[PDB]
């Protein structure tokens, strides 16, 4: 009763940050990362080279998060893990935060969404946009608050169901708190 | 040349990390590798090869993109092939081969993989939750060393257009450039931890 009202608060605050953020991005010159290094590349090849990149750092970070809150519970399998891992990166939920963010296929959203990430973190390496970094950070926090609250209603782990959505629902509640005030300072 | 470079650097290669491998012994955090489970029935090692397998990839998936696109000359699926050829298991059973990790033929080639990963992960993570440099030095030397192997391989047996010579001069000299980084490194550590 109470996971399932502050699950859909969360949604509307998440569209409002990410938003917001993406919002002041579209603003920046930067933004079509597609026609970057001309002179060494092209669109589509850019594209592709965004989502080879971005697919391994969400990887890479789903991974990492999957490990933070799992560890804490042995009575969790290691099953688990990778089941958890494999339904955070899987093209259909990629394509469901696609549609909740209202971005704009499946396998095209999906694809889409890495090649967002990717581009947001190697623009933020190689020009002056950390608020891209903040966009990609934020995104992938969300990509798998989503996922881990879809996952364990649909396989509840023995006993701490519960405990485990209630820190992810805490921690995410935190990130956001923390992308929401970043955004502000950015602002001024 | 290119190819008295490639036999010297497998030599200081091998001694580095081993260098590296034989000071993280000395360290009681090394127990927590839990290596031991890599013949038994399981979980944290599995943990960290899950999760080395992942930071093997992105860190992987950076390396390609540092050396591939200064090279227009250079299409698409060779980044692909590239980072498949990196991280596929018979390169990382070539690497735990060529450093002895462990006996060679008792090991299988997907063991040998596996172990790579957990090796990676588990220092990382030790690292990350206990501050422990010396082990993330050895995780970060050890993907040098998987890329430099590979692409070595790789783009003598597919040579890009034009600049065959010049991607592998590239990787070449930056490979003995962290070489070069990771020995002043441990240098360091041993006299003033």
């Amino acid at each position: 009763m109470s996971s399932t009202t502050l699950h859909n608060a969360m949604q509307y605050t998440a569209f409002d940050v990410l938003s917001s953020i993406l919002n002041l991005m579209k603003a920046d010159p930067l933004y079509d990362l597609l026609q970057l290094n001309q002179a060494y590349s092209s669109q589509d090849q850019e594209y592709e080279k965004n989502e080879f990149y971005g697919d391994s750092y969400l990887e890479e970070r789903a991974s990492s998060l999957v490990l933070k809150f799992l560890r804490k519970y042995e009575q969790i399998p290691f099953e688990m893990y990778s089941g958890l891992r494999i339904h955070t990166v899987k093209n259909q939920t990629l394509g469901e935060i696609f549609d909740l963010l209202h971005l704009g296929e499946k396998k095209k959203k999906g694809d889409l969404v890495e090649s967002l990430i990717g581009g947001c973190v190697l623009l933020s390496q190689r020009e002056n946009a950390t608020l891209f970094l903040l966009f990609a950070h934020a995104l992938i926090d969300y990509i798998f608050y989503h996922s881990s609250y879809i996952y364990f209603n649909a396989n509840p782990p023995k006993l701490v169901k519960e405990e485990i959505i209630t820190d992810i629902q805490n921690w995410f509640k935190d990130k956001l708190f923390y992308y929401r005030s970043s955004l502000e300072k950015y602002q001024t």
